[PDB]
């Protein structure tokens, strides 16, 4: 067919049910155009309370899950209980889990594969720092990361790959069009010789990392950037805005 | 005197379904007037479980963060917890400390972040079996609790949990005096580390296997004040429990 574009809005550690409502309200009024998927991922505490208030139009997704149904793992959520909130996404590999929390890779192969066996859909995310971009390492670190997602997804229909450059998360310096394109353009590279022609058409690779109004309709315009995983405008009636960024 | 304290810790078990049948049996329970009985379900659930338990039971979160916004993918912070209705929130775990590694450090930040926006905290503390063994129970927990004390300028919004992690999975066993003998320590810790009056009013509880049959021989203990029940806080005997004082 021809690759849907998708728009994933994490609020990540912020809002309260009153102001994430008045957000959900202004998401629930938006027209979302055709051929676009919008997913929300609210604070954990949060996933039951926004897939009751959002239009059924919107996906919810966690922010992060463990890797076996249940047990003893005091702090953590299974596949099991996000489906059960009606959620239908996790988000796994995010660069906070990486970088602040210290997640392995081996550990995030370990979530995508009990995720996806589970019944949901995915957003891996993978993305290089700016030490190891400075030191010529990018394609490295993101194929050595998609490498270990890959060994743990047997249908790539419910994943979407997610870019998000460390060093433009939370730092206003988003990736120009070119950058991003030419990152996505290897990763889709990458999905063709080590998995299939059909994967690599059909796998949706998105830019996360300041994504704004301003800066939208530029990136989505790349021949290989399929949508955006967005931060802190997610949180904002500007996400509605990069909703529409092919529009 | 020591109001006796019940913490149940659901972990990462339960469904809508299965809970909200838990939830039934636990609201038709008598809960003893000289009894603080809390709940703590899996993250996704602190808000269904506050809505759907009876006001007699209070909520705790799991685990959180220590600020009140911020870019932390898949964290909660207290605000969110108090925003959901709960009152407490569960620090140090030992499956937060050595399944996820989480340091002393940031365990005290996370005691002092929490105290800040309004909630009690159930902060858990204890020794592993390697750590036993080498002698150091003494010298694991005292520095644990002395991050903890670090942080902490109003203890009546404290209760310490004291788990055997020595006892977990590796096919040790311990005893209830093994259990007292512990407790009595870190009462006297508090004793002359904070003060007296602190040791005197901070419940210390009980965080190692405990179920309907084991319960009264452990709340027997001087130094036990309750119990942080794990599995058996799944299951019909979690109402004996709460009643072991009496
Ligand atoms: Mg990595
Ligand atoms: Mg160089
Ligand atoms: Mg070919």
């Amino acid at each position: 067919p021809s690759r849907k574009f998708f728009v994933g809005g994490n609020w990540k550690m912020n809002g309260r049910k009153k102001n994430l409502g008045e957000l959900i309200t202004t998401l629930n009024a938006a027209k979302v155009p055709a051929d676009t998927e919008v997913v929300c991922a609210p604070p954990t505490a949060y996933i039951d309370f926004a897939r009751q208030k959002l239009d059924p139009k919107i996906a919810v997704a966690a922010q992060n899950c463990y890797k076996v149904t249940n047990g003893a793992f005091t702090g953590e959520i299974s596949p099991g209980m996000i489906k059960d909130c009606g959620a239908t996404w996790v988000v796994l590999g995010h660069s906070e889990r990486r970088h602040v929390f210290g997640e392995s890779d081996e550990l995030i192969g370990q979530k995508v594969a009990h995720a996806l066996s589970e019944g949901l859909g995915v957003i891996a995310c993978i993305g290089e720092k700016l030490d190891e971009r400075e030191a010529g390492i990018t394609e490295k670190v993101v194929f050595e990361q998609t490498k270990v997602i890959a060994d743990n997804v047997k249908d790539w229909s419910k994943v979407v790959l997610a870019y998000e450059p460390v060093w433009a998360i939370g730092t206003g310096k988003t990736a120009t069009p070119q950058q991003a394109q030419e990152v996505h353009e290897k990763l889709r590279g990458w999905l063709k010789s080590n998995v299939s022609d059909a994967v690599a058409q059909s796998t949706r690779i998105i830019y996360g990392g300041s994504v704004t109004g301003a800066t939208c309709k530029e990136l989505a315009s790349q021949p290989d950037v399929d949508g955006f995983l967005v931060g802190g405008a997610s949180l904002k009636p500007e996400f509605v805005d990069i909703i529409n960024a092919k529009q």
